[PDB]
């Protein structure tokens, strides 16, 4: 038996009171009236999740798999990675990261307190000295907000993470590796190197490079749970191809053996819940490991399937392939073979993949390409998504402060979209104005890494990522308009015409404030007025240090970039 998990029967327990019901305040109804459609996951559904993610994995590795791996190792051998100092690793820790079980917290780490630093040193020495003893981890149910899907509720996802002292050691050994290796190994196929605009450009340029394009997304069922001991050792063998300090080689070996491959699961109350033999969701290498393993299995599966001129785009477990169509009959056959190959490699599908011949209909990283027009009438492709989950989360954040402000990450990632501009920007600027909180930095997440961002810097941040056209887009596609309008009806959100009316008020209110607030009024809400102002490059935008923003994925990796 090669079971993903074994369980003792102890429960996955909360740390505090969990709310599942949408909190309601005086602001809630201005955004969303169908309150019973919005919920948060809690530890109450963790048992259901346990059942889904617990299964036997079989793996049959053929020559396509070994050929691809050999090519990947060749590329990896060109990477030179450095050790981070303790201070550098400490400064990457989020201020509100989970405290150590050993008497210090994230703030002590960030401040380089003698107690934190001495313990980190001792964890580091232990990693060098011992390469066998499984490292303890905490298992928790994530509290995440969704809209009910009648087609009702998702069980909580699990997060599995080692102690704070270990997490700092991971950064020291592996931050530079996980930040640099994936793009070297995968080239343009590595999704996390792209802003949303660069993602769209890569997908558009790829689609146009095929004589008769076909594309598909591949949805692996419970990817983390499909990741086998073999997979994690193969990831380590790729890491070791790098030019590394010998102390780094040893830490990486030790972390692989003791943490990455598996280990005991401890609940919040300190009881043993069981044992993991698959990917831990809360380690530094979760994103890089998943991306490498997905790309390996998929590249080999493409060879088994004989897909012609295939181009992959991989972001963790999220995979899209664009290739040369062999007619629609051979295309469907090819996907069945690809799927069979993936399954043999232990990556079976959730929903079976389907050939797509319209780029705008391929969803990947929950997103799709769509088309609008810029100020000169030119067709412009941009990244959008179904706004259901963004709006459900915004409703929650309307009434509750949360560690991660999804609305702000959403504005940043989806600035050019109809729904971020009309609803998210309007709603939240209105709240910030009222509470005089425009100048207060808020934490958000981009590709899993944490950023502290002042809302007043949004115009500059958006110009830098999306360009000035994000403030000028118009004539959105009927399909996009209709999906947005349909989502509002579903959630009981007021129609766009209401938001336009509200935005004129928000705009005027921002302009009245002068300074950076007026700039927000001017740039972000130019769409709301008939007498449209000329938007010109913002001098402040070029001064913004946006390095590290779209370099790598860090989901579960405990990374803070501010
Ligand atoms: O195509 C036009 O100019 C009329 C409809 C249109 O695109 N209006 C619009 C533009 C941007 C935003 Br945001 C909302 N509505």
């Amino acid at each position: 038996h090669h079971m993903s998990y074994t369980w003792t029967g102890a429960l996955i327990t909360p740390c505090a009171a969990e709310e599942s019901k949408l909190p309601i305040n005086a602001l809630s109804n201005s955004l969303l009236r169908h309150h019973n459609m919005v919920y948060a996951t809690t530890s109450r559904s963790a048992g259901l999740r346990q059942k889904k993610v617990t299964f036997d994995r079989l793996q049959v590795l053929d020559d396509h798999y070994r050929d691809v791996l050999k090519e990947m190792k060749a590329k990896a051998s060109t990477v030179k990675a450095k050790l981070l100092s303790v201070e550098e690793a400490c400064k990457l820790t989020p201020p509100h990261s989970a405290k150590s079980k050993f008497g210090y917290g994230a703030k002590d780490v960030r401040n380089l307190s003698s107690k934190a630093v001495n313990h980190i040193h001792s964890v580091w020495k232990d990693l060098l000295e011992d390469t066998v003893t499984p490292i303890d981890t905490t298992i928790m149910a994530k509290n995440e907000v969704f809209c009910v899907q009648p087609e009702g509720r998702k069980p909580a996802r699990l997060i599995v993470f080692p102690d704070l002292g270990v997490r700092v050691c991971e950064k020291m050994a592996l931050y530079d590796v996980v930040s640099t290796l994936p793009q070297v190994v995968m080239g343009s196929s590595y999704g996390f190197q792209y802003s949303p605009g660069q993602r769209v450009e890569f997908l558009v340029n790829t689609w146009k490079s095929k004589k008769n394009p076909m594309g598909f997304s591949y949805d692996t069922r419970c990817f983390d749970s499909t990741v086998t001991e073999n997979d994690i050792r193969v990831e380590e063998s790729i890491y070791q191809c790098c030019d590394l300090a010998p102390e780094a080689r040893q830490a990486i070996k030790s972390l692989t053996e003791r943490l990455y491959i598996g280990g005991p699961l401890t609940n919040s109350k300190g009881q043993n819940c069981g044992y993991r033999r698959c990917r831990a969701s809360g380690v530094l290498t979760t994103s890089c490991g998943n991306t490498l393993t997905c790309y390996l299995k998929a590249s080999a599966a493409c060879r088994a399937a004989k897909l012609q001129d295939c181009t992959m785009l991989v972001n963790g477990d999220d995979l899209v392939v664009i290739c040369e169509s062999a007619g629609t009959q051979e295309d469907a056959a090819s996907l069945r073979v690809f799927t069979e190959a993936m399954t043999r490699y232990s990556a079976p599908p959730g929903d079976p993949p389907q050939p797509e011949y319209d780029l705008e209909l391929i969803t990947s990283c929950s997103s799709n390409v769509s088309v609008a027009h810029d100020a000169s009438g030119k067709r412009v492709y941009y990244l959008t998504r179904d706004p259901t989950t963004p709006l459900a989360r915004a409703a929650w954040e309307t009434a509750r402060h949360t560690p991660v402000n999804s609305w702000l990450g959403n504005i940043i990632m989806y600035a050019p979209t109809l729904w971020a501009r009309m609803i998210l920007m309007t709603h939240f600027f209105s709240i910030l104005l009222a509470q005089e909180q425009l100048e207060k930095a808020l934490d958000c997440q981009i590709y899993g890494a944490c950023y502290s961002i002042e809302p007043l810097d949004l115009p500059q941040i958006i110009e830098r990522l999306h360009g000035l056209s994000a403030f000028s887009l118009h004539s959105y596609s009927p399909g996009e308009i209709n999906r947005v309008a349909s989502c509002l009806r579903k959630l009981g959100v007021p129609p766009l015409r209401v938001w336009r009316h509200r935005a004129r008020s928000v705009r005027a209110r921002l302009l009245s404030q002068g300074g950076r607030a007026a700039t927000c009024g001017k740039y972000l809400f130019n769409w709301a007025v008939k007498t449209k102002l000329k938007l010109t490059p913002i001098p402040a935008a070029s001064r913004l240090d946006l390095s590290g923003w779209f370099v790598a994925g860090y989901s579960g990796g405990d990374i803070y970039h501010s």
